[PDB]
């Protein structure tokens, strides 16, 4: 059984266990459980699978050095493919809400949930509800007897947690602190003073970085009641790191990547958001592009949209992102190294993860 | 110490925990944490804490007849204030989220926390994520090393999730069942062939019962290690009459209560929502009666909502009413004697809720 294959099965299974239970406890009828089941594929299948699918990679690499039972093996493979689906369907929880916070339009290609005519937001609203709820009825079922249950469900709280706060992070990056006040309506930066690396850094690790790549490392070492093989700093240091560079990447696709391969149009400079590229632009540019900047970032018009561009084109990002790469990939490489001392196949399987990222 | 004084300070004290939490372990700055105390408050307070004192309710009536150190009342009634404000804060989630869906005005005569000018959609819908996420931190954080705390966010879990899929029941209560597609806009049913006692009663059981009634009272007997008290099967079918009464009285004063003592303008019939006066009217109209409410139901336009309360009103709904309430009565008394058998304090506790619901 691949990996993948064994991932999507279990997919399956989770599937037909929520659905089933729903007729059999909570009352619902036939098209109703229908409409759950449409729901949850098309939020929670098509992308990559990348979340679960390193919790699944990071319990392969135990079962590999670890004596066990067969069936053992297949119970610590079937946590570690439901653990996986819990974060994906984390994910998909953030995703589908996310789409509707920000008005977003295309997921992947397809309609965002909210959009199709069927759904609406007064339904999808609640749908992404569901689904973070389901996250925790797998979790009750599959893992009720399990010695890992309590670690996994503080952790998994506390990573939905800080994901929760990093959206209002990633939501308030274009006002100024100083002026948040619920009664208040909020008016864009004007200085942008708050456009820094520090500031950016805290937005991506909380938004991005504790639920797409700490939970699944973490996840896959619950499952396999491996904790002892790490040092927990290290684990959170090395995540941060590759989280942050995954989003710098995004950033410089939702600007330069063609919408088609994209899977999007990129509205970053329209939402003035608080991207790679405008605080590195910030941080090299002279008196006259600072002013530019100002004038035309953080406007729908398309023409305001091509200046900010093209203030970026000739500011010689490609240089900054290479520097940044180039300093990602040593750091990376420092703390895969101190993560060999304690366990070269948890190393491993972060550089599997790293590898995976530094590629896509 | 009176309760409600305990339960208030408790808030203070809860409050303080989260905001610190985010400062010292979060990375939150002053400003952002103004804003989340300001939200707190605003989206948590200014109810009857009907829910949250229910929790102390039945942990007093407990204390009052077993023998435990001062330190242990104290600390029971802390747990009893803890868990309360658990419940008040996934209310206050639901609220949120559901003021959001519903497009709502007002909620007590003051905005919908989305309406306020510094809040915002964007906001707001993850501002309600939070509120929820919050729930879990205050369990963890003082709940630790309880030996309940396992059973407690069990039946947290089962309790959202079922109120999630109760929201779902109610945001598709005017539509044909068979006709519920992610891909075709929903059209209003015009059969009104799903506005049944038993589908009410379903909608009511899911979006309102279970949070408002049941995990109260059972957070209660959690906390004072009293579930042996019980007969559970019982606990459940008396929580399920008081949570119907309650909601056919909602139902009622949507329709028939001034909006400033409402503190809203009610919108059931323009929102076609299956109301006990939709179903009880239709389960004694005459044709031609039936006819009028098809023509007119579920449409913005105030006279045709003029037509609906009209027909309601000649179809003499206070005697449906009156009889409804009698044999409520009648059963809920019924279940407290059955209550009595294993504790007289719980059934004392329930008779209670009972009063403060039947007079309201
Ligand atoms: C088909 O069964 C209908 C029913 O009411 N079952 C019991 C029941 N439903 C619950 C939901 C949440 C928490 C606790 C619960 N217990
Ligand atoms: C859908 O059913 C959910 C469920 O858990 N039913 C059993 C159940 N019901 C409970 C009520 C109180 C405490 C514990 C309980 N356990
Ligand atoms: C209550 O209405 C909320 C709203 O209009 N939100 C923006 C919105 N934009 C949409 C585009 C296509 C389909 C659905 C859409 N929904
Ligand atoms: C001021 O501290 C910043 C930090 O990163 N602290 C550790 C930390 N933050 C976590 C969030 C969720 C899950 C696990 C976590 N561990
Ligand atoms: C805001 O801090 C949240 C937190 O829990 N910090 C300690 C912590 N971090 C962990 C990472 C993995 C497993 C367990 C962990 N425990
Ligand atoms: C992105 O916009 C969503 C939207 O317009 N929702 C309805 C809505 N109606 C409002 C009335 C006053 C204040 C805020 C309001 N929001
Ligand atoms: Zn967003
Ligand atoms: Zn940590
Ligand atoms: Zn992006
Ligand atoms: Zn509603
Ligand atoms: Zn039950
Ligand atoms: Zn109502």
């Amino acid at each position: 059984m691949a990996s993948m294959e064994r991932f999507l099965s279990v997919y399956d299974e989770v599937q037909a266990f929520l659905l089933d239970q729903l007729q059999s406890k909570y009352e619902i009828d036939p098209n109703r459980a229908r409409y759950l089941r449409i729901m949850m594929d098309t939020t929670c299948l098509g992308g990559k699978y990348f979340r679960g699918m390193t919790v699944v990679n990071v319990a392969e690499g135990f079962l590999a050095v670890t004596q066990h039972d067969e069936a053992t093996k297949e119970r610590i493979l079937h946590d570690a493919c439901v653990g996986g689906w819990m974060i994906e369907f984390l994910q998909a929880h953030y995703l589908v809400e996310d789409d509707i916070m920000d008005g977003s339009v295309m997921r992947r290609g397809k309609p965002c949930w909210y959009r199709f005519p069927g759904v609406t937001t007064q339904c999808a609203i609640n749908d992404g509800i569901i689904l973070k709820s389901w996250t925790q009825i797998m979790a009750w079922h599959y893992f009720a007897d399990r010695p890992f249950l309590k670690d996994l469900l503080c952790l998994f709280q506390k990573v939905d947690y800080a994901t929760a706060v990093g959206q209002m992070y990633d939501v308030t990056s274009m006002c100024d602190s100083n002026k948040l006040d619920p009664e208040v309506a909020q008016p864009m930066t004007t200085d942008f003073a708050e456009f820094t690396p520090a500031i950016y850094k805290r937005i991506v690790k909380y938004k991005t970085t504790f639920y797409t790549y700490l939970l699944p490392l973490v996840m896959g070492l619950l499952v396999s009641e491996a904790a002892a093989s790490v040092e927990m700093n290290l684990v959170e240091r090395v995540a941060h790191l590759i989280g942050e560079y995954f989003q710098v990447q995004d950033d410089v696709m939702d600007c330069f990547t063609p919408p088609e391969q994209l899977g999007k149009v990129g509205t970053d400079i329209e939402d003035a958001k608080c991207s790679w590229l405008a605080v590195t632009f910030l941080g090299k540019a002279n008196a006259a592009q600072v002013a530019e900047f100002k004038a035309n970032y953080g406007e729908k018009d398309p023409a305001k949209v091509a200046v900010v561009k093209r203030l970026y084109s000739k500011a010689n990002l490609q240089a900054d992102f290479a520097a940044y790469e180039a300093e990602v990939v040593r750091e990376v490489e420092s703390l895969i190294e101190q993560l060999k001392v304690k366990s070269p196949t948890f190393a491993e399987s972060v550089a599997v993860v790293w590898e995976k990222t530094h590629k896509r």
